[PDB]
């Protein structure tokens, strides 16, 4: 009967659960069923709750989305819509106001003497963008650092604000809920990189849910917002109105996934040729199929 | 080594040969191997032909297409263009100019006196969209004329024009090829009724060709048609220069497909209601999975 819904880990719940819990409510009222909010530790958690049919419906990154569909039996239907129009959000690398680092090059320089706040394996902003651009491209490693921990962003901001880590991975939503869960401690961070835009967060439901549960569901996303207190719900979340989505919101980040693949398996200085030919043209077809598809896309 | 390529038999092999030959050569010569036609008596020969390896690429239209990437492992990489830039195709009932018939009524009215020219059963045009808007949506059966025979279009267009059969279905393309293969004979048709629009047909590949060879042949496809020579072979076609295409382009007709299904399963006189309600939610379904899929590209 009750729905579990799948929040990630961006934030303590103790901040999740003031901006979440009147959204649920809503869901609850008009579905006519309980919904109970389901956390876990990290990403990983709420993808094998769902693989599990443990979780119904969740709030996924991009990353943790492919994830749920490729091993949890997700499907995307909605997109997640930035309230200030943003059309997504970004990657960050943040140190603090007091640090001499100011860019990547200064980053990269001392990196042996630096303690790096890295993201949830997981995370699409946290580890993956970041993983490729700033590690994948420069032909270096998180290992290269003097020390390394993974941690979710508000974590990962706060540490750096607090002064006990040099640098971390964040994001650009998780540093805008910072004025409201630390504002004074947003105050102590330095953004010194920044990446492309990463596509709206999706909301996937398991594929085996019932037809009329899923109409149901879909009926609720894609009507939210419509009245002054669903407005005021959406606003705490930091959202607009939801959009409709699929799987094919998950293009780019299926691409990055085999970009950095591909600069990993090509940077390898330990395969021979017959293997480092096999395991590109497999990546290769894969991006392959992805350009294809996109330029299907545009061509529509 | 030598590629297989599918031709569906919208019309004879011999008015097929000459629009077909010269746009293989030069594939051939592109591809650097040979490529040799594969036709058959119907479009279900293609379909076999892919299912089995024995077709490598083929022109299909969006049903036999749909069931190649449903049973013979087939995916839409480009879609056609028509020449003269209508934005798709349409499907028809001709009758002969010499019949008092004038509108889908008076058909109607007289089935059971007159013979009736079905399509290809794998035909988009000549059987699965009369077989929706004619057939079902008014609650009769290719069954209720006097004798049906199935058959493919050019088949079709000349027997009603030789007074051979009282009513076919057909198409706008395959009239507009009429004005090349037989003139004299358009003038003796008339349209009695007209679908809404269908898709451009896709060009269809199998998913197993190595990455080198889709490679090859979508670069060719997707960069024919700018030179004299391949302009004058598209123009033979009837064809602008290809677009790129995707299995996405099929929804409209997987959509049409479940509608019959619908249509007839809720005119069915013969199920109960546990079980008119069990086909009933499953093909519904397959429908909101296929409303959500376009809504989704709508707002992309």
């Amino acid at each position: 009967k009750a729905l579990n819904f799948g929040i990630i880990s961006t934030e303590s719940q103790q901040n999740l659960k003031p901006q979440w819990t009147p959204f649920l409510q809503d869901m609850e009222k008009k579905l006519g069923v309980k919904v109970n909010a389901f956390f876990a530790p990290d990403y990983a958690g709420i993808i094998q709750g769902m693989r599990f049919n443990k979780v119904d419906i969740a709030w996924y990154g991009n990353l943790s989305a492919m994830e749920a569909v490729d091993r949890a039996n997700g499907q995307v239907f909605a997109q997640t819509v930035a309230a200030d129009g943003s059309p997504g959000y970004w990657s960050v690398l943040i140190v603090n106001k007091d640090s001499p680092i100011n860019n990547l090059n200064d980053l990269l320089a001392k990196r042996k003497d630096l303690t790096f706040g890295n993201g949830d394996p997981n995370s699409t902003s946290g580890f993956l963008v970041p993983g490729y651009y700033v590690f994948a491209k420069n032909n270096i490693s998180a290992s290269d650092f003097k020390r390394t921990v993974n941690a979710g962003h508000e974590t990962n901001a706060l540490a750096v604000a607090n002064k006990q880590v040099d640098v971390a991975t964040n994001n650009t939503e998780n540093l805008d809920k910072l004025k409201t869960s630390a504002p004074e401690k947003l105050k102590e961070l330095k953004v010194i990189w920044k990446s492309p835009l990463i596509p709206g967060d999706p909301i996937v439901w398991r594929k085996n849910l019932s037809e009329t549960t899923k109409d149901k569901i879909y009926d609720f996303f894609m009507n939210y917002g419509k009245t002054p207190e669903e407005k005021a719900v959406l606003e705490r979340l930091g959202w607009a109105p939801f959009r409709a989505s699929s799987d094919l919101q998950l293009v780019p980040i299926r691409q990055l996934a085999l970009f950095k693949e591909m600069q990993s398996v090509k940077d390898n200085k330990g395969l021979n040729e017959q293997d480092k030919l096999a395991k590109t043209t497999a990546i290769q077809a894969q991006l392959d199929d992805l350009d294809r598809l996109n330029n299907a896309l545009s061509a529509m």
